[PDB]
């Protein structure tokens, strides 16, 4: 089963979190405990910008173009990347952009951190309409000494 994991600026504007204009460990600290111990499928900008692979995670890279890591696992299709995984309960897709566009039809779950922050970007997770998906779990977080924007964790099912 695949999951949409995305930190969302205003405007529902993404980008890769080495470039975004906050500073939210607690963010990563989420994202860390949903996505360990499962295969995380992401494209290749999102790969570069990460560096390293995420420990503790099978790591699949989705590129048309031929892998140069020998770190991680390279597959050429959504369908690739999905066989790779295994028999595995939970599949976290964790962008960038086309990528998140070609998983959201398959998606069952998202799991979303909303941040109060203005960014202008080109690029913007995909509109999830209010009818198709309920939303099941929500946190709401204010900025502090470590985490410079107030943030909001949401787990939306399709509905
Ligand atoms: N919640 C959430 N989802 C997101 C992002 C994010 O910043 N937050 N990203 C874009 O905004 C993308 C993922 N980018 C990521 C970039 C770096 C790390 C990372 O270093 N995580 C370490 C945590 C240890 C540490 O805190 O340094 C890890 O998961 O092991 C994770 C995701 C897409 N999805
Ligand atoms: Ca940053
Ligand atoms: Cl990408």
């Amino acid at each position: 089963m695949i999951s949409l994991i995305a930190a969302l600026a205003v405007d529902r504007v993404i980008g890769m979190e080495n470039a975004m204009p906050w500073n939210l460990p607690a963010d990563l600290a989420w994202f860390k405990r949903n996505t360990l111990d499962k295969p995380v499928i992401m494209g290749r900008h999102t790969w570069e910008s990460i560096g390293r692979p995420l420990p503790g995670r099978k790591n699949i890279i989705l590129s048309s173009q031929p892998g140069t890591d020998d770190r991680v696992t390279w597959v050429k299709s959504v369908d690739e990347a999905i066989a790779a995984c295994g028999d595995v309960p939970e599949i976290m897709v964790i962008g960038g952009g086309r990528v998140y566009e070609q998983f959201l039809p398959k998606a069952q779950k998202l799991y979303l951190t909303h941040i109060d922050a203005e960014v202008e970007g080109d690029t913007h997770f995909p509109d999830y309409e209010p009818d198709d998906w309920e939303s099941v779990f929500s946190e709401f977080h204010d900025a502090d000494a470590q985490n410079s924007h107030s943030y909001c964790f949401e787990i939306l099912e399709r509905r």
